[PDB]
């Protein structure tokens, strides 16, 4: 317990509007005195519409060769996958602190850019969550996801957040 | 065919972030010309930490009478509950396009205040609407909300976006 945990976000792409960049500060600044936390971005691929089978292939590719040479093999990586498991909140935080308390303190979180994850990177992962059956763009992800690890932190402590 | 669609998102509370109203502002700018949309805006009541039961009770039927007097006898309410029925992205636009063919042109998206939604409004609801078994802070949601709406048009009039 000598240790705070740590949190990385793991994303494909930069934030192109102010205000996805805003929330995020804002959510960084809230997590602070209860996580490091920060957020990694490496190059995405250009994405034009209806691209081939193959093109779509080697977009991923590499996209996760980028975001493998950023993961330790001793991180916890816990990967956003549409098709993933679902958790409600109270379920993450238990997710969370579950593996914090088994000793496990450095988690990546990774979003795919437009076209998602390649395989590589989807057989790395430690744990495949889903936050919907719907189909959420990667900018705005990054946003609903850092919410919701804040809304973890907070359930996780138990304080008043979570209604 | 001679009309559009309507679509109201009839909500709980104002947006207190800057960051959140710009986002709303484009995904209203970019729906635009697809289809009629606005945005109705009721009063919330104030939500202290760990009210009573009968406390909460009271807040959501304040907050239901308001949003049931904004409704009509004709719209096609779906509310937005965590519990409720989840839905692909293609299953969203797939819905909404079906009522669509069978003649329903006035749908209310419903967004409940912190504590949720009253029974009446529940009861009223044609369609219980969820977007994720975790549970989104309101006003983040109304931009969720909008951005999957404009996301159901464009899969509709099948162009390209959904990737
Ligand atoms: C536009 S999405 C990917 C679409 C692609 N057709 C797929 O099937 O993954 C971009 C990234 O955002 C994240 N994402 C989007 N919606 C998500 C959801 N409902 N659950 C978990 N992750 C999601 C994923 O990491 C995904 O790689
Ligand atoms: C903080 S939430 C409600 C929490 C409350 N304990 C409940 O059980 O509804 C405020 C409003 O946002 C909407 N909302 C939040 N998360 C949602 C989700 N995953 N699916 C559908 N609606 C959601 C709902 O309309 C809800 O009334």
């Amino acid at each position: 317990a000598a240790e705070f945990m740590k949190i990385t976000i793991l994303a494909v792409g930069k934030l192109k509007e102010k205000y996805w960049k805003q929330a995020i500060a804002e959510y960084e600044k809230r997590l602070g005195p209860y996580t490091k936390i920060d957020i990694i971005e490496v190059p995405d691929e250009k994405a034009p519409e209806n691209m081939s089978d193959k093109e779509i292939e080697q977009v991923k590719e590499k996209e996760g060769q980028r975001i493998l040479a950023k993961i330790k093999p001793q991180s916890t990586v816990i990967t956003l996958e549409i098709q993933g498991k679902m958790l409600s909140s109270e379920g993450l935080a238990q997710e969370l602190n579950q593996r914090m308390t088994q000793g496990q303190s450095d988690f990546v979180f990774v979003i795919g850019g437009s076209n998602g994850l390649h395989k590589d990177v989807l057989q790395r992962s430690n744990y495949a969550l889903s936050f919907s059956k719907m189909t959420f763009p990667h900018q705005m992800m990054r946003v609903v996801l850092i919410e919701q690890v804040y809304r973890a932190f907070k359930i996780m402590r138990g304080e008043a957040y979570h209604k």
